[PDB]
């Protein structure tokens, strides 16, 4: 449709719109929750919010939601396939995102603190998801190194130990990292680092199905680093660290959705 491709609004306006559409609850990843428990406060909240939206042209004077907005919102709330995005930006603040797909339509939702954006997007365009998947990171170029691997569990134990403030050299000994690899491997644990956790999910046949292990993208002073899972035969998960390029990200996420019963979106 000729026009703006997005709706931008506060979490409260979003919630009021979902409530009025009967769209259902937002996905947990977006973390949009009802402001009040009480019924009168709620009804007032809704009238107010709706007024402001009417003023914003999102809803017409009669009270009917713009059909594109309604479709984007419904696609997010009722989504049959999706990606969940948690961007941990430094300490204390995070960007929350979703790529939702219902009936051939694909909607991106991003939310930060007070604001949420819903925008339609065409996945037909090559690498079209890569700027979304990196939206909340530092803009770092892909690092230069040969691939390495760690047992996923060990990696997690290491991160836990480093947040508890234990010496790096002993943790890198614990992982079995040779002194030669240490400056690189450290960066994955580096104190100033931005990362995003990506998970794929779908629902079919009475089941919500998501990937038990996800994919990570990590901006470090040494560069952009992609981590992706492979299940070993002994039952242990392996994390593989590779440069964070767009090909690498695209492929990794595609494989991620492919591990689900309904497969890729291609």
């Amino acid at each position: 449709h000729m026009g703006p491709n997005a709706v931008e609004l506060t979490t409260d306006q979003a919630w009021c719109l979902a409530d009025v559409l009967g769209a259902g609850s937002y996905p947990w990843v977006l973390a949009i929750t009802p402001p009040y428990s009480d019924h009168s406060q709620r009804s007032a909240f809704l009238a107010a919010q709706s007024a402001e939206l009417t003023r914003m042209g999102v809803v017409n004077s009669a009270g009917a939601v713009d059909p594109r907005v309604a479709q984007w919102i419904t696609t997010v709330c009722r989504a049959t396939q999706w990606l969940d995005l948690r961007f941990v930006s430094g300490p204390g603040d995070l960007l929350r995102g979703m790529v939702a797909r219902r009936s051939e339509e694909t909607v991106v939702a991003l939310r930060n603190a007070q604001l949420v954006t819903f925008t339609a997007m065409d996945i037909g365009h090559q690498h079209a998801l890569v700027p979304v998947l990196t939206a909340g990171l530092s803009g770092r170029k892909p690092a230069r190194f040969d691939d390495f691997a760690l047992p996923a569990a060990a990696g997690a134990r290491a991160d836990e130990q480093i947040r508890n403030g234990a010496p790096l050299a002993e943790v890198l000994e614990f992982l079995g990292v040779p002194p030669s690899a240490r400056p690189l491997v450290e960066s994955v644990f580096d104190g100033r680092r931005t990362y995003v956790e990506i998970v794929a999910g779908e629902h079919r046949d009475g089941h919500r199905v998501t990937t038990e292990v996800g994919v990570s993208i990590i901006d470090t002073p040494h560069g952009r680093i992609l981590v992706h899972p492979t299940k070993a035969f002994d039952g242990e998960w392996i994390s593989t660290f590779t440069p964070g390029s767009a090909d690498a990200i695209a492929m990794a996420v595609e494989r991620l959705t492919a591990s689900l019963p309904s497969g890729s979106w291609f």
